[PDB]
């Protein structure tokens, strides 16, 4: 699926944490169900992400608009199943609706973004609590303040999103969300010492630091399944519902 600043559309991130690697297989198994039997009106794709840091899933999300996301969540599936099942395989869920604010490319500002099993991108994840004051400095901050990223070895793109409303998050919030070549790119990237960081990243964090309201969670995925709007594609061959 693509992603981009002029988007129109909603962007839905569904956050899981778990405790066990069992309860995140059943995760992305339950999760895949899901997406492999949507018809949803106004659903236009789910991708989902398995934790690699630590325990837990992530489905990136687009839907036409609130009020066809809203149907969904009024279905009894999704409330009598779903919500249940997904509760007693969790430590947490965080159903987060977004806007995208920006997009960053390594070759191009404001480039489109693709997602999904066949790019092999290590992707990076972080939802930001801030101040209701300090949201549209945090915003900046991680888009245009972050420019530099294009540059930096291994960097292939970075999505940020301004989070609208949220089921299991109260407050105000923003999310980073980045690709890499590999794991060790990234992780080179993440582990400069003061010397090598770019100083329009330590201006970038620092405006950030200051505005964060609570302790961000960020983690680290592989992109496994994905899926669009009438797409024959399916991880298994019986509807499950």
């Amino acid at each position: 699926p693509i992603i981009s600043a002029e988007d129109k559309h909603l962007t839905v991130l569904n956050l899981f944490t778990t405790d066990t690697p069992e309860k995140q297989g059943k995760l992305i198994e339950e999760m895949t169900k899901i997406v492999d039997a949507a018809t949803y009106e106004g659903w236009m794709s789910s991708t989902v992400h398995s934790g690699v840091d630590s325990h837990g899933t992530l489905n990136f999300i687009q839907w036409r608009s609130g009020e066809d996301l809203e149907k969904r969540y009024a279905g009894e599936e999704f409330k009598h199943r779903t919500l249940p099942v997904f509760g007693e395989i969790t430590t947490s869920i965080r159903l987060m609706q977004n806007e995208v604010a920006h997009t960053l490319t390594s070759d191009a500002l404001g480039g489109k973004i693709e997602i999904g099993p066949g790019r092999d991108d290590y992707t990076v994840f972080t939802v930001f609590p801030v101040t209701p004051q300090g949201q549209d400095e945090a915003l900046d901050a991680l888009g245009p303040g972050q420019a530099f990223l294009a540059q930096v070895p291994g960097f292939r793109a970075h999505v940020v999103l301004k989070g609208l409303r949220a089921r299991g998050l109260e407050g105000a919030f923003v999310i980073s969300y980045s690709q890499w070549d590999s794991k060790q790119a990234w992780e080179a990237y993440r582990d400069q010492a003061p010397q090598d960081q770019d100083e329009a990243r330590k201006a970038a964090v620092g405006r950030v630091r200051a505005v964060v309201a609570g302790e961000p969670y960020s983690n680290t995925y592989q992109v496994v399944h994905t899926r669009s709007a009438g797409e024959k594609l399916a991880a298994a061959l019986e509807h499950h519902h």
